């Protein structure tokens, strides 16, 4: 369990139309919650919480 920006396959961030997007696929993926830096770090992430070790996190590079 940590925290991530949440990734789909590989390094790139989910369609975070609305937060709540966001929140609900991190919960989806039996996590905390999660919530969009639109306006922050990363800039338009997919940020989720106790996100399970196993899940990678979006690495400051690619996307493939």
């Amino acid at each position: 369990v940590r925290d991530a920006y949440i990734a789909q396959n590989y390094n790139c961030v989910y369609h975070c139309a609305r937060d709540a997007y966001c929140n609900e696929l991190c919960t989806k993926n039996g996590a905390k919650s999660g919530s969009c830096p639109y306006l922050g770090e990363h800039k338009f992430a997919c940020y989720c919480k106790d996100l399970p070790d196993n899940v990678p996190i979006r690495v400051p590079g690619k996307c493939h």
